[PDB]
């Protein structure tokens, strides 16, 4: 090691507010070492020095690695004072060599540092759809006899806004998205025109303020149903206004802008019958007629969701309802009670769906009934510790049900694998005992 560090200037210019908070940046010093790079001999660190001028060095400091000069303390000093802070830049070679340099740090009278009209700007909210160059709000700061250069210091990472550094007006730069970020807090600074030209920023309570930008959510996403295609079934004996299925649409918008009204569009049915109705807000479809002798019939309609309660955007799904009776059904006897099965149906059904689907693409299991396990003497009597669960499946290909006996194969075939998947719903030693044909059928 045999070069010292050498400051870029011997004397450095700096300014500081008379009240400045501890850690307020005044300026940066810089030194180079001609010893070989990536080496303790070319490794430059910065201290201060108390020898020549001690008071300056009590109240000020230099960030050891960066060379940023900062206030060491909340200070209270008289305007037009001039501190002489001597910083030393030193090696880390053997032996250590160093170099000093001075920073003439001038204290301002408060009237030379601009004061913003307010400490925090909370402009009205901004449409996420607002066009580029849309005015968000306006900063303003003054200070006698000198004109102002406005700027964003921090918080505009994503380059979402810009500022007319002349008028103090803030505008949309890139487009916006409430689905990404709802809020912004910009830090704005106002330095004076002379002082930008010298390249000394003088941060203070006075000449920094914050801007609080709130993005207004807009109805920019349309409803999307859980499923493009819904598949249900009715029994021939379904009572008027029987539950058939519950549709649901969703929307990345918040509030009223994601709140659905539901309506159907059935192709005309004879004798001016509606066939089916939906509840406008629950999205629950029901039976609006009887289906006597209509087995292997089917109905294809479509359902609409419109958000903002039918004032907004819309999306659609297609629905299929197939007619059936006991001929299409199988019974699933489980060693657990009906209240348990019924409680967990959406999930159990969803399992059976997965198993039937590997045979029949897009098949849908449908749940005619759940009750006590019928047993004994021509199924006369019932056991409420076990459960008869009555099901059927619907092929979207055919629109008609699946063969009772095919349904049996698909399930009895995979009953070991199903009973594993049921384990969590049914509990320890819970399982499907058998699958059987409805008691009515057998002739
Ligand atoms: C302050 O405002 C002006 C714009 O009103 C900026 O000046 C432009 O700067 C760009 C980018 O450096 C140059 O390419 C243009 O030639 C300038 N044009 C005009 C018409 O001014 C200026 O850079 C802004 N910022 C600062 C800190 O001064
Ligand atoms: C969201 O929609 C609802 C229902 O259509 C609106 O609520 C009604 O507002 C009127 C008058 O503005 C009142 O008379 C009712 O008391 C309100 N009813 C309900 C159920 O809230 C609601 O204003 C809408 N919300 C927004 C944020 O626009
Ligand atoms: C710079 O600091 C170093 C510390 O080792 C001294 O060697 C030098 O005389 C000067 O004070
Ligand atoms: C500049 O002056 C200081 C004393 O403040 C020394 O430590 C440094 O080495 C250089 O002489
Ligand atoms: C900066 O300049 C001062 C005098 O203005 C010196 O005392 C100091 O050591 C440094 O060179
Ligand atoms: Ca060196
Ligand atoms: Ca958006
Ligand atoms: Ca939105
Ligand atoms: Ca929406």
């Amino acid at each position: 090691n045999d070069y010292p560090p050498v400051f870029s200037k011997r004397i450095y210019k700096g300014m500081v507010a008379p009240d400045a908070v501890k850690g307020t940046p005044i300026t940066t010093v810089y030194a180079e070492d001609a010893d070989p790079p990536g080496m303790p001999a070319s490794r430059v660190r910065y201290r201060v020095d108390d020898v020549q001028f001690p008071y300056p060095a009590s109240i000020f400091d230099v960030e050891e690695d960066s060379g940023r000069v900062v206030t060491r303390v909340n200070l209270n000093e008289e305007p037009t004072t001039i501190f002489k802070l001597v910083v030393v830049a030193f090696d880390d070679g053997e032996p250590v060599m160093s170099s000093s340099a001075t920073v003439r740090i001038l204290v301002l009278h408060p009237g030379e540092i601009p004061r913003f009209t307010q400490e925090e700007y909370r402009p009205p909210p901004v449409s996420e759809l607002a066009a580029r160059g849309t005015v968000v709000g306006v900063i303003s700061a003054a200070a006698i006899n000198q004109s102002i250069v406005y700027s964003i210091v921090a918080g505009n990472e994503e380059d979402k806004f810009g500022i007319n550094n002349v008028t103090g007006v803030i505008y949309v730069n890139s487009p916006l998205d409430y689905e990404t970020r709802t809020s912004y807090v910009l830090r704005v600074q106002a330095d004076s025109l002379e002082v930008v030209l010298a390249n000394l920023r003088v941060p203070s309570k006075s000449n920094t303020a914050k801007v609080y930008i709130e993005i207004q959510d807009e109805n920019d996403h349309p409803p999307v149903f859980q499923k493009k295609f819904y598949i249900g079934g009715v029994s021939e004996d379904a009572r008027m206004f029987a539950s058939v299925l519950r549709v649901k649409a969703t929307d990345r918008d918040t509030g009223n802008y994601s709140a659905m009204a539901y309506r159907l569009i059935i192709p005309p049915i004879k004798e001016g019958k509606e066939g089916f109705v939906v509840e406008t807000y629950t999205g629950l479809i029901k039976t609006a007629m009887l289906f006597h002798n209509m087995r292997r019939s089917y109905f294809k309609f479509q359902v609409i969701a419109t958000d903002d309660y039918g004032k907004g955007l819309s999306g659609k799904a297609d629905v299929l309802v197939s007619v059936v009776n006991q001929l299409d059904m199988q019974v699933i006897v489980s060693n657990v009670p009906p209240t348990l099965v019924e409680k967990k149906i959406e999930d159990l059904t969803e399992i059976l769906d997965r198993y039937v689907q590997e045979q029949i693409p897009g098949a849908k299991v449908v749940v005619e009934s759940i009750g006590a396990r019928r047993h004994g003497d021509a199924y006369s009597l019932e056991d409420y510790s076990k459960c008869d669960l009555t099901v059927y499946a619907i092929d979207p290909q055919t629109n008609r049900a699946i063969d009772r006996n095919e349904l049996f194969k698909f399930l009895d075939g995979k009953l070991l694998d199903i009973n594993k998947d049921f384990q969590p719903y049914y509990g320890e030693g819970g399982r499907i005992l058998e699958i059987r044909t409805p008691e009515a059928v057998t002739s």
